[PDB]
């Protein structure tokens, strides 16, 4: 029953996550300090020439071209990338492993990796492969070319029909999250990202966590970007919070407001007036007398923005549905992603970049003294 796991791709112990575990072996015993100890060199004897081999076999950074960078993260960049043997494009993400582990973070990955190698939603960009080296972790990820919707909103004032169909994509999205178990927790637009035809995919799952069988999670961390985060995610900093799949409901409707008024509604100087604003939404929510914003959209955002125990969604997605802010002459909740997006991107080439504003431009580990293990979290992360 064991033959199962080496060939499962979900499994521990596959072949890839094997070979990783050589693979890592001999990257944190290979120094001068450590090939002292004669065990150590014992081993390094008998496979460093084969371990060598074989990261030439397998798929490394070198195979592709990168043709440009469109996209930063607080642990790396995302990558306009052409596979060279193959010449498919792909979009190709980095998070640096000394930057992961000097932060003290080291375990989002793990629930980002397996969303798009497995989700297989139209909804979740997928991931084709997980491979890595001695400094970076990578994901060759299908390629947006539509841009974020951050770039879709600098670049139009976006009338509320079209509000309306990215509003619903985005909770169409975030529903087929909810039913695999799992809370995103940092809903934004630099996160909804558009295909060729116009329509949604999310991306960025480095926050999600798993639900209980209740539908909670216990978390003391407030997580997520400081203009979307939700009173209870902030409340639950340091506080034994349990909450559930509603506080990304909350985001849903800071976004509309966004899409439709320019700015986000808890908009402050600082960081901690953002906060306080936030902790203060009751009456820090307010539109501007000049936005000339229908009744029923007011009454949607007003209905996301406030606290979770009367929240719109709390009791499900039927209820977001049927509100009537999403009448429309174009589509159904049941067809929406085959119908026409309101912007189809004009592009130029497959490797078109675009819908993606241009980014400009590291550190190292230390040479260890004794065993260290700096490579043993990202063990398992290979993936094809
Ligand atoms: C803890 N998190 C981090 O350190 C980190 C590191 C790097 C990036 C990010 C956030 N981000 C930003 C842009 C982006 C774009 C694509 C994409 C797919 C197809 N086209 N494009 C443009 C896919 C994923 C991301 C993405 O995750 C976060």
């Amino acid at each position: 029953k064991l033959e199962a796991l080496i060939r499962d791709p979900r499994s521990p112990i596959n072949v890839e996550s094997l070979l990783d575990g050589l693979n890592s072996l001999v990257l944190d015993l290979d120094f001068p300090a450590l090939r002292k100890n004669k065990n150590i060199d014992n081993f390094l004897n008998r496979y460093e020439k084969i371990v060598k081999k074989i990261r030439g076999l397998q798929m490394k950074a070198e195979d592709y071209d990168v043709v440009k960078v469109i996209g930063r993260g607080a642990f790396g960049e995302v990558q306009l990338v052409r596979h060279k043997a193959s010449q498919k494009v792909y979009a190709m993400k980095l998070l640096s492993k000394f930057e992961m582990i000097k932060r003290s973070d080291s375990a989002f990955f793990w629930e980002e990796r397996d969303i798009m190698a497995f989700a297989n939603s139209p909804w979740v960009v997928q991931l084709f492969y997980a491979f890595q080296d001695d400094r970076y972790l990578y994901m060759v990820m299908e390629y947006m070319p539509g841009g974020d919707l951050v770039n879709l909103m600098s670049n139009y004032d976006v009338p509320e029909k079209w509000a309306k169909f990215y509003t619903a994509e985005v909770v169409l999205a975030l529903d087929a999250i909810h039913s695999m178990g799992l809370i995103h927790r940092d809903v934004k637009p630099d996160n909804m990202l558009l295909d060729k035809h116009g329509h949604l995919k999310l991306a960025d799952f480095g926050t999600c966590m798993k639900m209980d069988e209740t539908g909670m999670v216990h978390c003391d961390t407030a997580v997520g970007t400081p203009d979307y985060i939700s009173p209870e995610v902030l409340k639950s900093q340091g506080g034994d919070g349990f909450y559930g799949r509603e506080c990304d409901w909350w985001s849903v409707g800071v976004f509309l407001y966004e899409m439709l008024v320019g700015d986000t509604p808890f908009y402050a100087d600082s960081l901690v007036g953002t906060y306080s604003k936030i902790m203060d939404h009751k009456n820090s929510l307010c539109f501007p007398e000049d936005a000339e914003i229908s009744k029923h959209a007011k009454n949607l955002i007003c209905a996301f923005l406030t606290d979770r125990e009367v929240r719109l969604g709390r009791n499900g997605v039927e209820e977001i549905r049927q509100h009537p802010f999403f009448k429309n002459d174009q589509w159904h909740w049941d067809n929406i992603r085959e119908t026409a997006a309101p912007v189809v991107p004009e592009l130029s080439s497959d490797i078109d970049s675009s819908n993606f504003d241009d980014i400009e431009d590291v550190e190292t580990f230390p040479i260890p003294k004794a065993f260290v293990g700096n490579q043993l979290p990202f063990i398992g992360f290979t993936y094809y």
